[PDB]
């Protein structure tokens, strides 16, 4: 898995279930394409996006809507997007972590990158 | 002054200084309209962005151009922007803050709803 | 004033008021001295803790002291205190900011340094 | 492994390697008892500090230096230990993830807990 994604919930220090992810990739004539997605699971983690075959040097954008996540609680929730936009394995292949932390009016994102 | 917008450098421990900041607004047709701009001054302020009677009831989004910002000082920051989105309420004379911390891989951004 | 102490409530998106804040420095057999105390205000600054002359080179303690903060909003939180840890360097007269940002279960510290 | 600590580098976007780690508990005349300890791996990460019949309900102090992971960059570092204190296992056995980010100015702590 080169590319993670988390999020957490900085009010009930848990992780955030069944948010769902959609990751893009910048294609050539100036547009988003579709890459991945998937939900977090029970840890909040998602994994499994792509592999280091698929997840070729560009311009990736990776986009979170927690709705399931806060209906779940029986929060009426104000926001629920949250998107960041990176260029990926420019110096050839790392992996990247990307962890979100959610409060009501606070938004908290990190990027991790390793060598695989 | 009901919207402030307060940048901070976490690498170097000062104010973001010179860092362009876009406000746009979520028009009827489920787009975003332009709606203020400025840069940062020495103190990591910006201000002046509207009047009380401008900022009207709607969600608003702050993209702070934090890219340039980092590439000015020769690093190669991972994120394109620090965004946040927040609803304004149609409530009394309410001051905004928003407030965002910067590191070239971690960013957070609150909203601070105070009165005057 | 040459020491502020910034504190914001990430849970309610409001300055955090009320909030007892500790000031230690580091004295000449490795041990903290107390330095300045007080309670925030309604807009989250605490400031008036020294004066520019007492304010000397040397090594201090910021204790926020949160447990208290989050149990009086009937909310039992993870960490007993945010903490900073910094070095005032003898350089010129420096305004030194303390920005605290709170979660039950998280929470982050900065040290902005500026000249008024 | 119900405790887990990982520390970040927000300026690098990498995981801290050899982060010393130590692990007390408040023991019953008012002390902190020794308990774990550790260094942090290739991923930052450090866990095998305890395990749930050692991790009994109480409460305990994290600390980490940081000492090792700067000198290896040729960083001489301003600031090098950081804290935390917590309550564990009160309703009950919980595994707790401790993360901790760091940049010369500023200290994010999060702490994520989860159901075994
Ligand atoms: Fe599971
Ligand atoms: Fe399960
Ligand atoms: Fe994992
Ligand atoms: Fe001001
Ligand atoms: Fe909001
Ligand atoms: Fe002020
Ligand atoms: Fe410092
Ligand atoms: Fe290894
Ligand atoms: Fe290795
Ligand atoms: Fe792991």
């Amino acid at each position: 898995c080169p590319l993670m994604v988390k999020v957490l919930d900085a009010v009930r220090g848990s992780p955030a279930i069944n948010v769902a992810v959609h990751v893009f990739r910048k294609a050539a004539d100036d547009t988003w394409e579709p890459f991945a997605s998937g939900k977090t699971s029970e840890s909040g983690e998602l994994h499994g996006l792509t592999t280091e075959e698929e997840f070729v040097e560009g311009i990736y954008k990776v986009e979170i809507d927690t709705k399931s996540y806060w209906k779940a609680l029986g929060i009426s929730p104000f926001h629920e997007h949250a998107e960041v936009v990176f260029t990926a394995n420019d110096s050839g292949p790392r992996r990247y972590t990307i962890a979100a932390l959610l409060s009501p009016y606070s938004y908290s994102t990190t990027a991790v990158v390793t060598n695989p």
